[PDB]
């Protein structure tokens, strides 16, 4: 009934694209696909489960405290994930036999066929196909949320489909995004909420939903919401189409600077999605107006939007689940490289596999 010692594998070693990769027998025909920073991945084929597979092996990854913490930060969260429409994890491995051995982590992941982008790039979405994408942009999100996780950074790139219209969540762990990379006329800002872009107040779960409001208007009308050549730009877009703030906003706004910059702007009235929207589907229009609201406070929830008629055809209440709760503690504790290194350890010889 119970279980008290657990069996090593075999591993096989071969050396591909300059580095070395110690792996399982069970996955096979490793070929290398590119890298990230964090590491490289190689596709392969996972023989036991009859999967195709995505192999990382992370990049030095205890390198410094940062480093360290970045890592377990990123098993933490994988692990948890165990939701339809969120990335899962479906192994992760040491060739290591003990702790004092320990230098390498491999992360195996659902090999990705196709991210939004490319989807969009292979034809046109119809009304239909938008419903059932951002429903299951959606059911993620509630689960997501349940554990008072945010996602943080969604984005057409960090959203995989396949062949079906079936959509998953990825790229969470990951190192923050840097003031380089979020600089000037680029995709890794278009879909930030305000609050988070010019850092009005101290953010949270609803900075995701203005993500997603930005990714369904792009879907409709197969353009960028708020294509800003740089923070400033971007912010008078966003006023232009949802409206100066007004008097309860401005005192949310922390930072003095902003909100004495935000007044230094002639003020401005919501525009009528209707007509900035032409010709969509008045249910999507009324959607969005719920999603790209200015007050984060007032924005519509994950849960409330799959109750929003604009997802009849797939809302159902008993299938879209919560999470259980997710102990992110760690995150305000100060520890020592070997710490950090000795967590991830621990969570690593701990992973059980999905049925």
């Amino acid at each position: 009934m119970l279980e008290m010692s657990q069996e090593r594998p075999t591993f096989y070693r071969q050396e591909l694209n300059k580095t070395i990769w110690e792996v399982p027998e069970r996955y096979q025909n490793l070929s290398p696909v590119g890298s990230g920073a964090y590491g490289s991945v190689c596709a392969a084929f996972d023989t036991k489960t009859g999967l195709r597979v995505a192999v990382k092996k992370l990049s030095r990854p205890f390198q410094s405290i940062i480093h360290a913490k970045r890592t377990y930060r990123e098993l933490r969260l994988l692990k948890h994930m165990k939701h339809e429409n969120v990335i899962g994890l479906l192994d992760v491995f040491t060739p290591a036999r003990s702790l004092e051995e320990f230098n390498d982590v491999y992360l195996v992941t659902h090999l990705m066929g196709a991210d939004l982008n490319n989807i969009v790039k292979c034809q046109k979405l119809t009304d239909d196909h938008v419903q059932f994408l951002i429903y299951q942009i959606l059911r993620g999100l509630k689960y997501i949320h349940s554990a008072d996780i945010i996602h943080r950074d969604l984005k057409p790139s960090n959203l995989a489909v396949n062949e079906d219209c079936e959509l998953k969540i990825l790229d969470f762990g990951l190192a923050r995004h840097t003031d380089d990379e979020m600089t000037g006329y680029v995709a890794t800002r278009w879909y930030r909420a305000p609050e988070i872009m010019l850092n009005w107040m101290h953010y949270n779960q609803t900075v995701d939903i203005w993500s997603v409001g930005c990714i369904m208007a792009e879907l409709l009308t197969g353009r960028t919401l708020f294509p800003g050549t740089d923070h400033i730009d971007q912010l008078k877009l966003i006023l232009r189409l949802v409206g100066t703030p007004g008097a309860e906003l401005l005192k949310k706004i922390s930072s003095e600077s902003a909100r004495n910059y935000i007044q230094s702007l002639t003020q401005m009235p919501k525009m009528n999605f209707a007509n900035v929207f032409i010709g969509a589907n008045p249910l999507a229009v009324d959607l969005l107006e719920k999603m790209l609201v200015l007050d984060s406070d007032k924005r519509i929830t994950a849960a409330q939007a799959l109750a929003h008629a604009y997802f009849a055809q797939y809302h159902d209440p008993d299938d879209e689940p919560v999470a259980d709760p997710y102990d992110q503690s760690f995150e305000s504790r100060d520890l020592l490289i070997d710490e950090w290194k000795s967590l991830t350890y621990d969570e690593v010889i701990s992973f059980v596999p999905p049925p």
